[PDB]
């Protein structure tokens, strides 16, 4: 029934920026030939790569990104995707701008298996504002779930080696799937890591361009000529005094491989969100992440919510997606009706809670894993960086001060690089 597991995954995170497409490609393989060569490297079983990976963010209009949208199994990031699962025999994750048949174009990212095959594509469900400006569609199928193939990767309790084969329940979430939807949905939907425990994901995987606070995000200072020229001066100033330009550090490379060292628990403040020491993760996003996680975390107050029955209405009311969604458009889908209750409501959970359980994830385990790009773009927008690797243990605040959250290991905010980690944990088969 138990069945330990040990997964060696590695992260990427780098700066991309538009029309340097070949120059990012080249600098990653810089940064994994430098991988091969640490002192206590490993083969990885997994490799993630951030949103857009390749080609930078910001796009302005249609037709800038045209020459750079591609086919799910055509193009650079397949490509290179291709080439370095073989090398590793194993799984490989990227962001990259989609274009299918119709000439319709998706934020995406695909998978690739450690024989060079493509098995899954997935479209970003939740769309940032920038996404408007190339008139990017939504996922017709909101979030998606499926298997991944391990070998030699688990074992019995009372086994010394890991000689057995396992199929992990895997989804992939895109930056803003993780935040409300259109930042007018309520804060305590979680829509993403709600569908993660309904549907008892194992491995969570999120390629990501996440601000930091710093960045200028305002319609009216963004529109104006006089506002907008004296609000990124203070953003000007901020990479000068780290010594860098304008555009962020590219080619100098942080790495943590195969190393043990976790990051502090610490809560957030006035200091946390600053752009400063490039070598360490911004906290407060670090913080933020973690509680958009809520449902996977303990808290005391669910055994009340339990037994006053008070979300017995919240759980049985949520639909599967928000219904102004794409979902819905072309989907289509109670106590006082004949038909019976299905073996899917009762895996339902709203704020943690299930109908049968004040906890759903309680006695489980999970692994998380964010690959954030870094660096900055337009002079108004600092990318955040920090990505890192998560274990939701599941045994008895709202930040990295809770230990149902272990935090295995993160990069910096302003710096290129890669993180190794062995994950263990345990899965019921």
């Amino acid at each position: 029934t138990k069945l330990l597991v040990s997964l060696k995954v590695l992260v990427i995170q780098l700066n991309p920026q538009i029309g340097q497409v070949d120059q990012t490609i080249k600098r990653t393989w810089s940064i994994l030939d430098k991988v091969t060569k640490s002192a206590t490297y490993v083969k990885p079983d997994i490799i993630l790569f951030p949103e857009f990976a390749l080609t930078g963010y910001s796009f302005h209009a249609r037709k800038d990104i045209l020459p750079y949208v591609t086919k799910k199994d055509e193009g650079p990031s397949f490509e290179l995707a291709k080439s370095i699962s073989e090398k590793f025999q194993c799984y490989t994750i990227i962001g990259y701008p989609e274009e299918d048949d119709e000439q319709k174009l998706y934020n995406s990212a695909l998978v690739v298996n450690p024989q060079g095959g493509q098995i899954f594509n997935y479209r970003k469900t939740f769309l940032y504002d920038t996404e408007m400006n190339w008139d990017c569609e939504e996922n017709p199928e909101g979030f998606q779930t499926f298997p991944m193939d391990f070998s030699k990767c688990a074992k019995l309790s009372n086994e010394d080696s890991y000689n057995r084969d396992v199929t992990l329940k895997a989804s992939i979430g895109i930056c803003m799937d993780l935040s409300p939807y259109k930042f007018m949905a309520p804060f305590n939907h979680f829509e993403f890591s709600s569908f993660c425990v309904d549907n008892n994901v194992e491995l969570i995987l999120c390629p990501m361009a996440w601000l930091n606070s710093t960045s200028i995000t305002d319609k009216q200072t963004l529109h104006n000529n006089s506002l907008l020229e004296a609000a990124k001066n203070k953003i000007a100033f901020a990479l000068k005094e780290q010594g860098l330009p304008l555009a962020g550090s590219q080619g100098i490379y942080q790495l943590k491989i195969g190393d043990s060292q976790r990051t502090p628990r610490v809560p957030s403040d006035d200091s946390t969100s600053e752009y400063k020491d490039m070598d360490e993760p911004d906290m407060s996003n670090v913080n933020y992440w973690i509680l958009r996680f809520f449902p996977f975390l303990y808290f005391k107050l669910r055994i009340n919510w339990f037994k006053n029955s008070s979300l017995i209405e919240s759980i049985l009311g949520k639909t599967r997606m928000p219904l102004d969604h794409e979902y819905y458009k072309d989907k289509h889908k109670l106590l006082d009706s004949e038909e019976v209750i299905k073996d899917t409501v009762l895996e339902k959970t709203f704020l943690g809670t299930s109908l049968g359980q004040p906890w759903k994830f309680q006695g489980k385990n999970a692994i998380l894993v964010l690959a954030n790009r870094c660096g900055t773009e337009d002079g108004t927008t600092i990318f955040a960086g920090s990505s890192g690797i998560y274990k939701f243990n599941g045994k008895k605040s709202l930040d990295s001060l809770n230990e149902s959250v272990e935090l295995l290991g993160n990069l910096g905010k302003g710096l290129e690089g890669a993180i190794l980690r062995e994950v263990q944990f345990e899965v019921f088969r």
